[PDB]
């Protein structure tokens, strides 16, 4: 079949091969660079993308560990400023100076991160279920799921365990939605079983366990994102982005915050409160 995008390949300093999908579209318009979260790929993008793309391009990479992107051989290098670092090679290599950033929880982070460098380069930003302030809850269930490695040997048994642990997040999905889902997030792999499509060895705490944020108040970090366009989606029942915190995220001028409702962390972006919430995003770049 035909695909709507290109792969392409940028070069760590350590000398990884990363990979992102390109889609093409209006060199008039800054491009839309779209960043995952912790466990995720280019994949959680893949509908997004479509419905951007040609109208915009689209840049969807992904982090060392992650989907096609090559492993480490030093585990303790799958940590934020790392991939910060990663993101910042990707920008040079590619010419890229001004951007639209769409990052969801680890990848919202990130956009922050890249955010502070130069808050000019964000021609517009979207948050996706992520704030300065990250709620304990969500972040023991990431220590406790992160590198675990069930691994199924049908993909009705994956969405089904998928749906075991997450269907307080998706109550009202349906069993083509769990399979959409599970077929972004893992892989049939080498040995033939379904497994989650990064290195195992992300789980490895080395100087903090996975997921921990960075050990510094955050909100100097949403404030300068926070001087360019921005979204911020929070799921209703989200247990990573508290809605008190949104709250005081959308205090600021010109944040619009736009809360999905029945779903908890994160937003897929394919519903379509999400959808026509980016397109307003897009309209102020
Ligand atoms: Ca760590
Ligand atoms: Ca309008
Ligand atoms: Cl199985
Ligand atoms: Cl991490």
């Amino acid at each position: 079949g035909m695909a709507e995008y290109e792969d392409r390949y940028w070069t760590s300093s350590d000398g990884l091969r990363l990979h992102f999908r390109a889609y093409e579209g209006d060199i008039s318009r800054p491009p839309v660079l779209c960043l995952p979260g912790l466990t995720r790929n280019a994949r959680d993008f893949e509908d997004l993308a479509t419905r951007l793309a040609g109208d915009w391009r689209v840049l969807c990479p992904e982090m060392r560990g992650r989907g096609d992107s090559d492993y480490a051989k030093d585990p303790m290098t799958y940590q934020p400023m790392q991939y910060l670092q990663d993101l910042e090679a990707l920008l040079a290599q590619e010419g890229i100076e001004r951007f639209v950033a769409i990052g969801t929880s680890l990848g919202g982070l990130l956009t922050m991160l890249l955010a502070a460098a130069n808050p000019a380069r964000i021609a517009a930003a979207v948050l996706n279920d992520v704030g300065p302030e990250v709620s304990p809850e969500g972040l023991e269930r990431i220590r406790g799921y992160v590198g675990q490695g069930r691994n199924f040997e049908t993909w009705m048994h994956a969405a089904r365990a998928l749906q075991e642990s997450s269907g307080d997040v998706y109550p009202d999905w349906d069993i083509t939605q769990w399979l959409r889902y599970a077929k972004r997030i893992m892989v049939l792999g080498s040995s033939g079983r379904i497994a989650f499509d990064y290195d195992m060895k992300i789980a490895e705490p080395f100087e903090a366990p996975v997921g921990a944020t960075p050990q510094v108040d955050m909100w100097p970090l949403f404030d300068a994102l926070a001087t360019r366009p921005l979204l911020v989606l929070r799921g209703e029942t989200s247990d990573i982005l508290s809605a008190q915190t949104a709250a005081k995220m959308a205090s600021r001028p010109g944040v619009e915050l736009v809360t999905l409702p029945r779903i908890g962390h994160a937003p897929t972006l394919d519903e379509p409160e999400s959808i026509a919430a980016i397109g307003r995003l897009l309209e102020r770049v």
